């Protein structure tokens, strides 16, 4: 169930990057976007290899270049290919090598105040980094699409017994009821907030659409990195800021770290109506995405196991749902 194989990746790497890899293992996942990851090692340097297919090939590297250019070291820059490129397109898939980084992500590695400040500084460097007109005309933009809200509302009349349902699809069906009220409150609120917000395409900055503890690699002491730049966007800073104290992953939910963060980001003016909105909409979408996954055709077997898992966590103590409803500064 793995694309390339042993000596095959090695041959690929050596052909397009002129690197001599002796070992090249396959990793079970990482950040799935039709992208498999491998840890290829050279006589002295380890590399993180990524192969993209379907919802993979795009143009986000237009940002990491813009960001590297802007001078943000807290980003993992791609290894150039012999044709002097940052990737290697191959009829079937795309190759994107990175220097390998061993560093627990934020879900198993907390940040030191210092690091919390450093993150705040970077998120700011980024939020400030000017975006070329030609780049803006690409980046998706905050529209407040009810896409997600609507998909969730669909489920409502779809929760009931149907022998055509197995164990898993069942627990979910039930967990959904058991929390029926809370969920409607997320849709009806995300919607309500949606109306109270007067858009302003001028206060929109470059944002890492989904910057949670899962995408901060916490290294030695300054070696923090903000990974996953597949779907960056242009939105009010609150699109990113909502994660600080947001509780995603059941971490990043300790009020005192928020202070540390704004220290580096430099305390400014945050729209709490917008901040609150994102915390709600995000959960909606998650419910939407996970929902579909657990309703329809059990064809997505071995996946739906996790969807359900994450789905439930959202409701655990001091997790994203608790925090959203506890609308605090
Ligand atoms: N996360 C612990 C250490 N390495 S890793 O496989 O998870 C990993 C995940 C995601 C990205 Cl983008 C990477 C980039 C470079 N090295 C390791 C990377
Ligand atoms: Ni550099």
């Amino acid at each position: 169930k793995q694309p390339i194989q042993a000596q095959q990746l090695i041959e690929l790497l050596k052909v397009h990057y002129g690197i001599d890899i002796h070992t090249a293992q396959f990793i079970q996942g990482g950040a799935d976007t039709n992208a498999f990851a491998y840890q290829a090692d050279s006589e002295s340097k380890s590399y993180f290899i990524k192969l993209k297919y379907g919802y993979h090939d795009e143009i986000n590297l237009s940002i990491i270049r813009l960001l590297h250019d802007s001078g943000i070291k807290e980003i993992i820059f791609p290894i150039h290919t012999l044709e002097a490129k940052l990737f290697q397109q191959l009829k079937h898939f795309k190759i994107i090598a990175y220097p390998f980084i061993h560093a627990p992500n934020g879900f198993t590695q907390n940040l030191t105040g210092k690091q919390w400040k450093q993150l705040g500084k970077v998120l700011r460097q980024i939020h400030e980094t000017s975006v070329p007109i030609s780049i803006q005309q690409q980046l998706r933009k905050e529209i407040y699409s009810p896409k997600w809200r609507e998909i969730v509302r669909s489920f409502y009349n779809q929760i009931e017994f149907d022998n055509s349902d197995d164990k898993l699809t069942a627990a979910f069906k039930s967990f959904f009821n058991q929390n029926s009220a809370a969920i409607h409150r997320l849709v009806d609120t995300s919607e309500k907030l949606s109306k109270k917000i007067q858009p302003d395409l001028d206060k929109y900055v470059l944002c890492h659409s989904d910057i949670h503890a899962g995408n901060v690699l916490v290294g030695n002491e300054e070696s923090i990195y903000i990974i996953d730049w597949d779907e960056p966007m242009l939105a009010p800073k609150e699109r990113d800021l909502m994660f600080i104290g947001g509780g995603v992953g059941n971490v990043w939910n300790k009020p005192h770290e928020i202070q540390y963060f704004y220290e580096g980001y430099g305390e400014i003016n945050v729209d709490k109506t917008i901040l609150s909105y994102y915390r709600h909409e995000r959960i909606v979408e998650d419910i939407a995405v996970y929902g579909q996954d657990l309703l329809s055709r059990n064809q997505n077997n071995q996946s739906r196991l996790e969807s359900f898992k994450y789905f439930k966590e959202m409701f655990d103590p001091n997790n994203v749902v608790e925090i959203a409803f506890a609308t605090e500064q």
